[PDB]
């Protein structure tokens, strides 16, 4: 039924807006002129770095907390998700473990442009190409990730929508080392149903958006393996950096 579905959708963007603090909504005002209150802070340069500290090992430090914080937002808002809870317990961790990154990259894609990306809570912006000037291995890190979020918000995706679109990640069900997989796509597909009822009803012109997402789902399915394999090299070759062990214990077993 169409109206369970909005209904479903309603309540997953109202969950959304509670467990996520910075919506796209407010991430495009403040990335667009459209805001008054305040100018986001722009570190161009390492300087701009010191001036708003009152260097990529620190970076990607700083990284992992906020990835950390991440991970409990997600998990606040799976259970959101109606069903989730009555899952199997492994399976609710299973699905969290495989599906958060995946997330975060979706939702940083809302904080990001061509240009840079959004930090601290919307109180800067940080520059592309200062992120690119850490030749290190660290400066490979994020290429790849603008150049998906480009792509992705040429979607024109709405907090509305993207509320759904994340559930729909998490109740996945091919994710490795499920016990019960049946229960998990039944809630899925009810999720798939009220995403495209979603994007027709706000996405008119654009046909096949439907598509679309279910073509970047897959291609976020990539970008992990990249950042993974990535954060391989790291853990071997610069042992300068550390990992939170709850981060560490999630890309256990990839
Ligand atoms: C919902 C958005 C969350 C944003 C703020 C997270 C910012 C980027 O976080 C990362 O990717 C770091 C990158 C390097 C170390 C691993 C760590 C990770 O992969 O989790």
């Amino acid at each position: 039924e169409s109206a369970d579905l909005r209904a479903l959708a309603k309540h997953l963007y109202d969950s959304y807006i509670k467990s996520f603090p910075l919506t796209k909504a407010k991430a495009r005002a403040i990335l667009t002129g459209k805001t008054t209150d305040k100018s986001p802070f722009v570190i161009y340069d390492m300087n701009s770095l010191m001036m708003g500290e009152d260097v990529a090992i620190r970076i990607f430090q700083g990284c992992q907390f906020r990835s950390v914080e991440a991970v409990q937002e997600i998990t606040e808002y799976a259970k959101s998700i109606p069903g989730f809870v009555n899952l199997d317990l492994n399976d609710q961790v299973t699905l969290l473990k495989y599906g958060v990154h995946e997330i975060i990259y979706t939702m940083l894609a809302s904080l990001m442009n061509k240009d840079g990306v959004l930090i601290s809570e919307g109180q800067g912006f940080m520059t592309r190409e200062f992120l690119k000037s850490l030749r290190k291995p660290f400066g490979d890190f994020m290429e790849p990730k603008f150049e998906f979020a480009v792509k992705f918000n040429a979607l024109e995706l709405d907090d509305s929508d993207l509320a759904i679109f994340i559930a729909v990640i998490i109740l996945s069900g091919d994710r490795p080392g499920l016990l019960n997989v049946k229960p998990i796509e039944d809630i899925q597909d009810n999720l798939l149903q009220a995403l495209e009822l979603q994007l027709k009803l706000n996405h008119p012109e654009s046909s096949q958006l439907f598509a679309k997402l279910l073509q970047k789902m897959t291609d976020l399915r990539q970008i992990v393996t990249e950042h993974v394999q990535l954060l391989q090299v790291i853990k071997k070759t610069e042992t300068d950096m550390s990992l939170h062990p709850l981060l560490q214990e999630i890309y256990k077993d990839l």
